[PDB]
RNA sequence: GGAUGCGAUCAUACCAGCACUAACGCACCGGAUCCCAUCAGAACUCCGAAGUUAAGCGUGCUUGGGCGAGAGUAGUACUAGGAUGGGUGACCCCCUGGGAAGUCCUCGUGUUGCAUCCCU
């Protein structure tokens, strides 16, 4: 329904000129929180990869890409480049989610946690839906089990809403797995 | 199509080597009485028209040097503005903008005004 990160196809080109009346048309698949930020990052890469700045470029089309089957579970592989405190590195990550938007959200959260990498220090190189038999990370493999079975070792005790919250109770919580 | 006189632009026009040129020219060239000129008629000056296109001038050529233009170097280096951005610091990412320079590679090697004359 609502995602932190949205996937967009951005299409643009250099402004037509007398030497090139039909300049090459470039497309990118970019992740951003909305259309405005997707366009800005599109010109960032075109400026540094194709030497086409926004001042001498033309925005053609921008469309948001939605997950095809948002009700099933897919394995998503993400190839990314990120900047640490001392240089640049490449890494491959895998995630399980119903939509690639969720998998990308997990990637940003994980990078912030395990590496203290902020959002603007990450470039997504490639994304793909990996079949179960081609996954590489064990964090994803262990859930490829037809007889998946485990208990809830840690539960969160709380009333359904704060309406039923009281400071004092006559007895302690009764918990059992 | 060119030359000559005066030029403009001051190397795409310069430098080096090699090759070539009808006609009119431009030259080299002959002489030293006079003007003039020096150690020196070499130069300068004056007078001349036997000889020669050898040189100069002109044109062409060179996987030539230089010069000129493009491409590339490169959205790199650097830089204006922004952040209770990262980092111990040194420094650096990102955001709103601007944006170079050797090497290497390709191409080019003048254009043009007025007047007179030759090709006629
Ligand atoms: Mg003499
Ligand atoms: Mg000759
Ligand atoms: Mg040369």
């Amino acid at each position: 329904v609502t995602y932190k990160f949205h996937q967009y196809q951005v299409v643009g080109r250099a402004l037509p000129s007398e030497n090139d009346e039909h300049p090459k048309i470039y497309r990118m698949k970019l992740w951003a929180t909305n259309e405005v930020r997707a366009k800005s990052k599109f010109w960032y890469f075109l400026r540094k990869l194709k030497k086409v700045k926004k001042s001498n470029g033309q925005m053609l089309a921008i469309n948001e890409i939605f997950e095809k089957y948002p009700t099933t579970i897919k394995n998503y592989g993400i190839w990314l480049r990120y900047q640490s405190r001392t240089g640049y590195h490449n890494m491959y990550k895998e995630y399980r989610d119903t939509t690639l938007n969720g998998a990308v959200e997990q990637m940003y959260t994980e990078m912030a946690s395990r590496h203290r990498v902020r959002h603007h220090c990450i470039q997504i190189i490639k994304t793909a839906t990996i079949p179960a038999k081609l996954c590489k990370r064990e964090s994803t493999k262990q859930f490829h089990d037809s007889k998946i079975k485990f208990p809830l070792v840690f539960k969160k005790v709380r009333p359904p809403s704060r309406k039923l919250k009281t400071t004092y109770k006559a007895t302690k919580p009764n918990l059992f797995m």
